[PDB]
């Protein structure tokens, strides 16, 4: 490529200034953004339309990488776009692209509730106290509904009953839970 860089900014293949634009530097393999003052965004994030991107130290786009913001891990996938609503290894990354910790995930494709330990990893073959209530995980880390688990019975929202009657439809009987 006959494209160079002159400190911040970047000179295109035809001589022209590059401004407000991405541009693919073979010498490097990597994408830039460009910005409208025609010097390259460093240690930043671009919106671009729903997607954002990552700009790393040296301007470098980031790509299938985890990186650290204001204490949140946000995973770039292949194409640079920060993964959102997504299990990234054993991590999941939230709405905001920002992975889940010490809170309840809903994932339709499991059609599952789990809970993220505030340690980052997934609630998996056991009982948490989570806000006061007990929930218990299967593996897998799938949140148990409504059924007896050893002498507890855990409801529709996954927490342990104190107290009361409960008809238990596989038994077609009464309980009374102590
Ligand atoms: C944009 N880089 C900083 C990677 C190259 C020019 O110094
Ligand atoms: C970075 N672009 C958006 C220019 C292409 C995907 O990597
Ligand atoms: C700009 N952030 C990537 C930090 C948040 C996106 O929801
Ligand atoms: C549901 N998880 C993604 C947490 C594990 C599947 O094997
Ligand atoms: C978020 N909860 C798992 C507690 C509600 C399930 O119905
Ligand atoms: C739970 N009881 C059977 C005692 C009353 C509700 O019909
Ligand atoms: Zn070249
Ligand atoms: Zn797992």
């Amino acid at each position: 490529s006959d494209g160079t860089w002159q400190g911040k900014q970047y000179l295109k293949e035809d001589g022209s200034q590059a401004a407000n634009e991405w541009v693919f530097d073979t010498h490097y393999q990597s994408w830039f953004y460009i910005k409208a003052d025609a010097n390259y965004a460093e240690n930043e994030w671009l919106k671009q339309g729903d997607d954002y991107f990552y700009l790393k130290s040296g301007g470098y786009m980031a790509k299938s990488e985890w990186v650290e913001d204001k204490g949140a891990f946000y995973y770039l996938d292949q194409d640079g776009k920060m993964k959102r609503n997504a299990w990234v290894g054993t991590s999941y990354v939230g709405a905001t692209g920002a992975k889940v910790i010490e809170d309840w995930v809903y994932d339709s494709q499991y059609d599952a509730w789990f809970y993220i330990k505030a340690d980052g990893q997934h609630a998996e073959k056991e009982w948490l106290q989570i806000k006061g209530k007990d929930y218990y995980f299967k593996s897998g880390g799938y949140l148990l509904t409504s059924q007896w688990i050893n002498q507890a019975y855990v409801n529709a929202s996954g927490a342990k009953v104190q107290q009361g009657w409960l008809f238990d439809k596989q038994y077609q009987s009464w309980f009374y839970i102590k």
